[PDB]
C-alpha cells in the first residue's frame, strides 16, 4: 500500500517534508461513513434507542480533489463529538440535505455532495499536500484541527470570523471528515500539534476546549478576570471540564454543578473544591410543562452562597438550556453575564425579565471560536496550563461502539479514536514538558 | 406669605443668590399625596377601572427635615410618569410597604415613612437650600432633576452606579417627590436646567430621556454607532420617541414600529421615514398562551428588510417584552444586540436560544440611568440636539386627571404638570436658542 | 482592438455577465509605472524639489497570471493617494526593494517582482475574470476597492483583520496598481460601487474614507458617540475632511483646525462651525529642536473652551505627529481618546506623561481599516449619508501632473485620474439619489 | 489616659460595638508631621541628599472635628508610600499650598488648612466613630482604607470615579492621614480587614495594590487574560511585586526586568521564571539626552523572546518613563497595550509612532483605583490569593528613618510602620488561613 508508505515514514523518524512530498498518494482511504440511502432507517424510534453502530460504516473511499487553501492530512487519531453522535443518527436532519444543497453552488462545493459522508470534527496528524495559494504549512507539518469552515468573502467576518454569513462545520456541514486516514481541510483550520501530548491526546481538545476558550477567557464571551465567581453547569463534561480548567487557571472560582458523587469527584481531581450535587441537592426548576419556580431559583442561589461566602456569581457558563436557564438568569450577579453556547434540554429559553433589566445583567451568545481564539485555546494546551481530557480510546474499526458510548453518556472524558496510528501512546516529542504534567494528563 | 415671596422672587428678574438665602421657610407646602389608608382601596377590580382621581389627593404637609448631601428645591413643574400612575393606582403593592421597611434603617430614612407619600419623578425648579458637604450647588441655580437616589455605600456601584445595591428611585422608593411646590432630593440628582425651554419643557424629558439615551447611545447598553438600522417598538411613546431621536441624531436608521396611522404620522414629524404599523400588518407572534408562531417573526423581518436594502437591524430598542420579544431576538442580525429597559406586555420572556447562540446575539438589561449618563442625556438638550416632546400641561390641582390620561394612553407625547408657575410658557433665559428650534420643541403639541 | 471592445460593452447600457465572460482578454494595457532603473534619479535632493512627472512613464504591459482568489478588473477611475505621490519619488526608500524580497516567497509572488511598478490604490469599474474559488463576485459587477491586501493565513487577523502579520498595502507593497486600464485585486477587496456617484467620484473616497471610519467611528479606534466634541487637525484635507464629515453626520461637534481662511471656509461648506486657524494664531508648541511649550498648549485648550462653551474634547482625531501631539494629550478631557494613524510632521511624539496617566487619557493606533469597517465607510456612502470630496480630475495621461498637484498640497479635495473612462460623469445609474445629494456631492470642485 | 484605653478595648478580645461607642474621646493623639514653617528646608539641595529624618517630626494633636460621610478611626498600623516620602522632603511644591487654597473653599475643607501636616496614606485599624449619613460602618469595624478621596459632586466620576474632577489623595492633598495613633477618612475609602494578616500585614498592600490591580487586571487597564505574556519592569519593588502576582494568579507569564541577582532572586521565591536583569544586560536606551538608540529595543525585543518561544508581549506593564518608554512601545506585540501609571525616571515621554500606529498598539494611562476596584484588590488578599510583601517594620517613632530607608530604596518589600498597635503580630483572627499561606506571606521578610 502507498497507505503503509505514508504511515511507515511517519512512525520512522526522520522524514524531511521532501520525502513527504515525494510520497506517492494512495488511489483510496478508509473511512468512518454515513449512506445517504439509510437516512431514515430509525423512523418512528426513540432517540435513545437508536444505536451508531447500524448505521456507521467502514468503507474505502477515492480521494477528493485539493482545491486552493486546502490541505489532505494523514490522520493519525481523531475524537468523538456530540455533533457526530447526533449526524450518526441521522439527528436533528439528515446531514446530506445541506450537502446536497452546499454542492449547487460550484463544482468545488460539489465535490462534497456524494452518497457517503466521511464524519468527525477533531484531528491530529501530518500534512500531506497543500492546494494552490498556501504558503504557511508544508508537507510534514504535525497539526490538530479547528472546525470552523469560514469562506471569508463576505466582509461581515473581517472583525470576528465568526460573524462570517457562509459558515460550516467541517465534518458536520462538509465531507471529508476526521474520522479516518486520511481528511480534507482548509489550512486556516490547521493549528500546531502540541509537542507533549500523544496522537489522540492531542486531537482530542479541539471542539469543546476552543468553544470553552471563547465562551469563558475571551472578550467575545464572558471575558473573565482573577476573583471571579463562575457556575459551570455539567463540569465533568467535555465542555463543563474546560470551562473549569479555564476558570482555576485564570484564578478566578468555579462553582461546579455536577449530577453524581463520582462526576464530583472528578471536579476534585481537577482541582475544583466547591461542587453542587443537583440529585442530591433535588433542584425542581420547573413545576410545569409551562411554569417554573422562583422558590427553586432561590434555593439554588442559597447554595452558591454557601460557598462563596454571601457572594452572587459573577459569570453563568450555560448550555443545558431551557431546564436550567430561568435559574442561570435569576442566580447571576447584579451587572453579571451569562453566556451560552448550547440549549441541550431545550432551546425555547424562558426567564423572569424584571432580573435582568433591572439589575442590569447581560445574556451573550457565544458559538465555537474563531481562528485566533481556537489558536489561544490550543496555547494553552501546548504551554501545559491546560490539559487533555481522554478517557477512552477506540480503534477506527471501533468507532460505531465509540459512537454510542457518548451517545449515552458513558464516560466523562472525551472518548478518542486511533486513525492511522497503530497503537496508543505515540507522537511525543517533547518528553521532559510531558513528565512535569504527566499525572493531571492521565487524570481522566 | 412665605410661600408667595419665594415665588415672587423666581418670577422676578433678578433675585440673587443670597437673596433666596435670606427667604423665609414656609411651614406646610401643597403636595399631590396618596394616603396609607386608603392602599386596599381598588381591591378586587381590574386595572382598567381603577381611577387616579380617587386615590390621589391635594394635601398641605409640613417640610421634611433637610439632611447631608440633599436640597430643598421650589418646584415650578414637574411630569407624569408610568411609575407615578402604578403607585397611584397601589400596583403592584402600595408604595408605603417599602417606605416603611426602609425607615426602620435610620432616623434619615424613618423622614419619609409618613401616612402620606408625595409623589413625583421629574422637576425644574429653583435650589432653596443645601444640606451639610455640599458645594456644587446653591440657593438659586436653576435645576432639573434625574430619579437614581444612590447612596454609594457600598464598592459596588463606583464604576458605573447602577450597580450600587441600595438604590431607590426618587418618588417612587422616596417621599417628597417632584408633584408638589417644593421637594427634597439628594444634590447628586441635580442637573443644570437648558436655558431654552420652559419650566415645563425643561421638567419633561428626564425619566424617560435618560432611561433611552443609557439604553440606546451608552456604551453601558447598545454602543450605537452612524449608519446602524435600529428597530423601535412603540416609536411615539415617551420611551421610543427619544430613541428614534437618538437613532436619527446619532446618524443611524431607525425602524419605527406604531399601532396606528396617527402615530405613524407623529414618526413621520420626527424625522423618521421607515414606519412599520403591527395593527396594519397584524403580527400574531403568539399561537396560544404558550406557543409562538415563527412564521411572524419572520414576516416582521421580511418587512424590516424592505426598508433596510435586505439588511437586518443591528439594535433592537426592547420593552414590550413578552409580545414582541421573541421575534426581537429572531429578527436581530448576527452579532447584533437586543436591548431591554422593562417588559410591559408581561416579563416571562420566551426566545429560542438557537438564534442568539448560533448567531453570537447578545441580550443587554439596561435601567434608567446614571448621574454622567443622565447628564449627557440633558446636555444633549441642552445643545438643542435632542427635543422635549410636551403634548398637555395641568395644573398642579388637577394631577389626577393628568394620571388617569396616562393610565388610559389618551397622549403620545409627555403630560406635564405646573406646580408653582402660575401659567406655561415662563422660565426661557436663552430665546435665541428656543427660536432655531421651536417648531421641533413644539411637535407634539 | 480588445480593449475597446471592452469600454464599448461597459459604455453599452446592458452587457450582461456572460458577456464580459465571452469578450477577449487584450494582451496589454496601458499602466502608469515607475521603472526599476530610475531609483537614485533623486538620490541627494530635497523631497519639495523631486518631480513626479520626471519618474512616472506611461507604459503598454502585459496582463498578469490571476491567482486562486483574485480577481482581473477593468478599471474606469482611479485617484492619487499620499503613498502613491510617496511611491513616485522614491520615499522613504524605493518601491521595488520590497517587491524583491517578497517575490522570493513563491511564484505567485514572483509576478508582482517586475522592471516596472503599476502604482495606484484606489479604483472604480467593472469585474472581468475571477480566479479559483471565487463565489461573490462575477464578471459584470462594478465594484470601488480598498487597498488591504491580506493573506489570513496566520491566525492573528482573525478577530480583526488589522492584525494581519501578512500584510501589503495594494498598489504600494504589491504590483498591479489601480492607475492604469486594468488591475489585479484579491476578491477579498472589492465593494459594491455607489450607484449614485460617477465613476471617478465612487474612485476617490476609498482610502481616506475607509481610514477616517475606523480611526472616529469604529470600536477599534475612538468609538464616537452623538454630544462628543473632536478635535480634528488638518480638517480640510483628505483623512481631516472625512472625519469631519464622520463627527457631523454622528452627532458630534467637530472642532475643525486649519491653516488658513479659505480652508475654514471649506469646513463651513461641509456644515462646520466651530473653526480654529492655527495660522491665525500663531501656535507655537515647540520651542526649538528638542523642548516644547506649555504654554502653547494651554492657549490651544482656551481658545477650543471658547467654542465648546468650557468643555475639553472628548477626542483628538490626530495624524501630525510630532508637531501637535504633546498639545494633543494636553487639551484632550480626562478619560479621553487620541487616536492616531500618521505622523506626518515627524514620527518621534514628545509628551507629558502626567496628563496621559494623572486624567486617565489614552492614545490608540490605527491603520487603514479591515473589510467589515472599509465596507461600512462605502456603506455609508452608498446611502447618501457620507460624499466623495473630488475637487479636480486628471486623465490617466497627465498623472505625473496630477502626483505634482498632491506633491505641492495645490488642492483641499481628492485629486482623481480617468482611466478607461473616456470623460467625466459617466457611471450614475441612481439618478434621483444623485439629484438629492447633488450640492453636497459638487461642494469641494 | 482615653487613648490608652481605646487600645486596651482593641486588644481585648471581645469588645463590642456599644462599648467603642461609649468610649471617651481622647483631646489629643500623637502623628508624624511636616511643619509649614520648614518648607525651604532643603533648597539647592540634592533629593539624594535631602534627608526626611530632620522634617519629620512626631507631635501631640489635637482631633479634628468629624463631618458627614467620615469615620474617625484608631490607627493600628500604617505604610510608608513614595508620596509619602515625596512629601518629607517638600517635592515637587510643599504640600501647604494645594492645603490652603482648598481651604478656601467651606469650613469642612478649611478644617484641612493647619500649620502641620500629617502625613500617611495606608491604614489598617478599627472605627470609633462616624459621621452623619453612615449606615455601612460602625464603631468596632476592622478597617484597611484606600486613600481616593472623591467628593462625586460631579456628574463625570458616576460610571468609573476615577474620572471625578475633585479628586484628593488622602494624606497627601488631605490632613489627618496614616501615620498617627487616629486616622479621619472618609467612609468610602473604607475596606473589610482581611483577618488572616496582623495589623501591619493589612496595612501595607492598599495603595501599590490596587494600583496594580487596576492598571493590569481591569477592564479599566490592560484587562489580562490567562496565556498573556506580560513585561513588568521594576518588577520586586512594591507595584511591579503585586503586578507580577497579578500576572502569576491570572494564568498569564511574567517577563520580570529587575536591576539585580539578588532582585531576581526575590522574583524567584514570588513564582517568576523568566526575569531579565536590565543592568546584567546592560540596556543603554537613550544614546545621549536628546536621541534614543532603536538598537538596544530590538536587543531588548530578542531578549524577551528567548523566554516566550518568539512570542512579543501582549501588555507592558510600565511606570518608569521616559528611560524606557520607547522600548515598551517598540517591543510591545501587534495589537498590544502599554498601561501607565507613573514616570519615575522622567515625565516627557517619546516614542516612534510609527510602531504605535502601523501596529494598531495603545498607550492606556491608570491611577490608583476606583472604590471597586480596590475593594477587588483588597478582596483577592482577604481570599488568599494575593499575599502582602512586607520587608521591615518600624514603631511610629522612627517613621522618620522609615521614609529614608523607602527614599534610598534600602528594601524590596514595602515598609511598614505601628501605630497603636504595641508589637507585631497582632491582630489576626483567622488563623488557619494564615497558616495554609504563611510561607507566601513572610516570603518578602
Ligand atoms: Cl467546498
Ligand atoms: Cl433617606
Ligand atoms: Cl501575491
Ligand atoms: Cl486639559
Ligand atoms: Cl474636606
Amino acid at each position: 500500500r502507498h497507505m503503509q508508505e505514508i504511515l511507515d515514514a511517519i512512525l520512522s523518524g526522520d522524514a524531511a517534508s521532501a520525502d513527504y512530498a515525494a510520497l506517492a498518494l494512495p488511489e483510496s482511504y478508509r473511512a468512518v461513513t454515513l449512506h445517504k440511502g439509510e437516512e431514515r432507517m430509525f423512523d418512528g424510534l426513540a432517540s435513545r434507542d437508536k444505536d451508531p453502530r447500524k448505521s456507521l460504516h467502514l468503507d474505502d473511499v477515492p480521494l477528493p480533489e485539493l482545491g486552493p487553501g486546502e490541505a489532505l492530512v494523514a490522520v493519525m487519531a481523531s475524537s468523538v463529538n456530540y455533533n457526530t453522535v447526533w449526524s450518526s443518527i441521522f439527528e436533528p436532519v439528515s446531514t446530506f440535505g445541506f450537502l446536497e444543497r452546499y454542492g449547487r453552488l460550484s463544482p468545488l462545493t460539489a465535490r462534497h455532495d456524494l452518497p457517503y459522508h466521511v464524519l468527525g470534527s477533531d484531528l491530529a496528524g501530518v500534512v500531506l499536500r497543500t492546494g494552490a495559494g498556501v504558503n504557511a504549512w508544508k508537507p510534514g507539518d504535525e497539526v490538530v484541527a479547528h472546525c470552523l469552515s469560514v469562506e471569508l468573502e463576505s466582509p461581515d467576518g473581517h472583525n470576528d470570523t465568526m460573524m462570517d454569513p457562509e459558515q460550516r462545520i467541517w465534518g458536520f456541514e462538509t465531507n471529508f471528515g476526521g474520522l479516518a486516514q486520511l481528511a480534507l481541510v482548509k489550512t486556516n483550520q490547521l493549528l500546531p500539534k502540541p509537542k507533549h501530548l500523544t496522537w489522540e491526546e492531542a486531537a482530542s481538545p479541539g471542539l469543546v476546549n476552543s468553544t470553552a476558550y471563547r465562551q469563558l477567557v475571551s472578550r467575545n464571551g464572558a471575558g473573565l478576570k482573577q476573583g471571579d465567581n463562575v457556575l459551570i453547569w455539567g463540569a465533568s463534561g467535555g465542555l463543563g471540564s474546560y470551562a473549569t480548567q479555564y476558570a482555576l487557571a485564570g484564578g478566578a472560582t468555579p462553582i461546579c454543578v455536577v449530577s453524581s458523587p463520582r462526576k464530583a469527584d472528578i471536579c476534585r481531581a481537577m482541582g475544583a473544591e466547591a461542587i453542587i450535587d443537583r440529585s442530591a441537592e433535588g433542584y425542581r426548576f420547573w413545576k410545569d410543562e409551562h411554569h417554573q419556580d422562583p422558590r427553586e431559583w432561590k434555593r439554588l442561589g442559597g447554595k452558591i452562597r454557601e460557598f462563596t461566602g454571601g457572594e452572587d456569581v459573577d459569570i453563568v457558563f450555560e448550555h443545558p438550556g431551557r431546564e436550567t436557564f430561568g435559574a442561570s438568569v435569576y442566580v447571576t450577579r447584579k451587572g453579571g453575564t451569562i453566556v451560552t453556547c448550547a440549549s441541550t434540554s431545550g432551546y425555547m429559553h424562558q426567564y423572569d425579565n424584571r432580573y435582568l433589566w433591572m439589575s442590569l445583567k447581560r445574556i451573550v451568545g457565544s458559538h465555537f471560536a474563531n481562528y485566533r481564539e481556537a489558536f489561544e485555546a490550543n496555547r494553552l494546551v501546548a504551554k501545559g496550563k491546560i490539559h487533555p481530557t481522554l478517557s477512552k480510546v477506540y480503534a477506527l474499526e471501533e468507532t460505531g461502539q465509540a459512537a454510542l458510548d457518548v451517545h449515552h453518556n458513558k464516560h466523562q472524558g472525551k472518548v478518542g479514536v486511533l486513525c492511522l496510528a497503530p497503537r496508543e501512546g505515540l507522537g511525543v516529542t517533547d518528553p521532559e514538558l510531558r513528565s512535569k504534567h504527566l499525572t493531571k494528563i492521565n487524570a481522566f
